[PDB]
């Protein structure tokens, strides 16, 4: 087996209690209290409307990715990836465009900075639906499950839309809910080859998952990259102090393109 197979059966393993302590144990969180409230309050304006803004900033802000011109949003939601893109310098357009209707993440609607560049649809299922050209590329899409070979697929579904959507100089942040399965590790290597880019763990996810995410501004070798976040997360069953290191909230600034109170 790989590593990664290995870490998930012991994951799968753990008690109900001990799994809680093992999901958030030396990973960083959001602090979200006072952004939800506002939300739960009917406030549209500084406030992100998941904790995935945050995670997307985390990219941003390390020109992993460089969201620019129209960005399209695959499997968006409630939207934290789009209006995120929304408030940035050199963004132009955003699509998001998402399934959401019941058991699922309607789009909210939000007067945050740049909301005006941002269209959302719900209603839609990515999968089957023809490629728009485009310059970023964004996908979050991946439902986890505890088995790895159902999750492979799911990655692989993923990596093979995303697939569909990228020209030649388009700029990507992909979630790969899955990478340690070989057949994913392998689709990996071939879409690496071809569109660049690397696999990159994001400080934000939780230990229960092994999620990382091909970005386009990063290189290395796809194993090495997944072989070290299957040391990370198996040395973390064992570990010491705690408790999550928080972070705060995204403040998205308010209003229309320039005139405006910016993020
Ligand atoms: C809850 N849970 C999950 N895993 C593992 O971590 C991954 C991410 O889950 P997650 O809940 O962190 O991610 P979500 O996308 O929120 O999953 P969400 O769909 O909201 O709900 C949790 C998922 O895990 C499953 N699950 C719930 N309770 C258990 C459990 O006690 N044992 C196992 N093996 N699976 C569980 C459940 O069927 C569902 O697919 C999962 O795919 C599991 O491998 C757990 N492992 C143990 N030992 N005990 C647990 O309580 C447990």
């Amino acid at each position: 087996e790989t590593l990664g197979e290995k870490w998930k059966s012991r994951l799968n393993a753990l008690g109900k209690s001990e799994f809680q302590i093992y999901k958030k144990s030396g990973i960083q969180e959001v602090d979200r209290t006072l952004a939800k409230e506002g939300i739960k309050r009917g406030e549209t304006d500084h406030h992100a409307v998941s904790r995935g803004s945050a995670k997307l900033r985390w990219f941003v802000e390390r020109n992993l990715v460089t969201p620019e011109g129209k960005v399209v949003d695959l499997g968006c939601g409630r939207g934290g990836w789009s209006y995120y893109c929304g408030g940035l310098k050199n963004v132009r357009e955003v699509k998001g465009l998402t399934k959401g209707g019941p058991g699922h993440e309607e789009p909210i609607p939000m007067s945050t900075y740049g909301w005006n560049l941002v269209r959302l649809q719900s209603g839609v299922d990515v999968f089957f639906i023809p490629p728009e050209r485009c310059d970023t590329l964004l996908c979050d899409i991946g439902e986890s499950s505890p088995n790895p070979t159902v999750e492979a697929g799911r990655t692989l579904r993923v990596l093979n839309l995303v697939e569909n959507w990228l020209s030649n100089n388009t700029q990507f942040c992909v979630k790969v809910l899955n990478p340690y399965m070989s057949s994913v590790i392998e689709k990996m290597e071939a879409l690496q080859r071809k569109h660049g880019g690397a696999l990159v763990r994001n400080p934000l996810s939780r230990n229960s998952t092994h999620e990382m995410y091909w970005v386009s501004n990063a290189s290395g070798n796809i194993v090495s990259s997944v072989n070290m976040i299957s040391r990370m997360l198996i040395n973390r069953f064992t570990m010491r102090h705690k408790k999550a290191t928080y972070e705060p909230d995204v403040d998205l600034g308010s209003g229309t393109r320039n005139i405006g109170i910016e993020s």
